């Protein structure tokens, strides 16, 4: 997260941290045996950190558990990244307490111009900003026309832009799978973009309201 604020330690507690040594993508709880994230963080087995606020140093309330199953969208595309989205089941279902609670899915998309916020441990651009600590950003979500613009020929249905065209604020590399929950609904995941809060370069995130059919039933 480039230009953000750090955030209350455990305000987003559904984030959780993709780990196989290291962190390497985001993740959000959607309930106590399932995670979602983007499907290009795709890995056949990997070690779900929950309870996180700085990923190096042991805090006490995380909880670490192993994927027990790995599930890419299956109209997922490496060519486009489009519908970029998977579910991970947890091997035992995490505790929900203080530090950890999933997210609400959405049964409704969100209009262009709605606040939102996007966080994870991705790049910061700043020694000011650690982005071992959990990182925050308040950001709207734009509108097609402003995507279509900024990425011509690359951006479908499943996906959706949000940030800021004047650029300096935005998600960045390492923040991809995490969320982007808006008046507490999850309703998109770090996908891409080209660099990092570049002027008329917002992220791109996969639009979870359309998403959420395919989440829903695979979860049941
Ligand atoms: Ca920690
Ligand atoms: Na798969």
């Amino acid at each position: 997260i480039v230009g953000g604020y750090e955030c209350t330690k455990h305000s987003q507690a559904h984030q959780v941290s993709l780990n196989s040594g290291y962190h390497f993508c985001g993740g959000s709880l959607v309930s106590k045996d399932w995670v979602v994230s983007a499907a290009h963080c795709y890995k056949s087995v990997l070690r779900v950190r929950l309870g996180e606020h700085h990923i190096r140093v042991n805090e006490g309330t995380e909880q670490y558990i192993s994927s027990s199953s790995v599930i890419r969208h299956p109209n997922y595309s490496s060519y486009n990244i489009n519908n970029d989205i998977m579910l991970i089941k947890l091997t035992k279902p995490a505790t929900l307490n203080q530090y950890v609670h999933a997210v609400a899915l959405p049964t409704e998309c969100a209009a262009d111009a709605t606040m939102c916020t996007v966080s994870g441990w991705g790049n910061t651009m700043s020694s000011v900003a650690d982005g071992d600590k959990l990182q925050c950003l308040s950001l709207p979500i734009l509108s097609h026309a402003d995507c279509a613009n900024s990425y011509p020929g690359m951006i479908t249905q499943s996906m959706f832009c949000a940030g800021y065209l004047e650029g300096g604020k935005d998600s960045c590399q390492g923040d991809s799978g995490g969320p982007v929950v808006c008046n507490g609904v999850l309703q998109g995941v770090v996908s891409w973009g080209y660099g990092c809060a570049e002027r008329d370069h917002p992220g791109v995130y996969a639009k979870v309201c359309v998403l959420s059919g395919w989440v829903r039933d695979t979860m049941a």
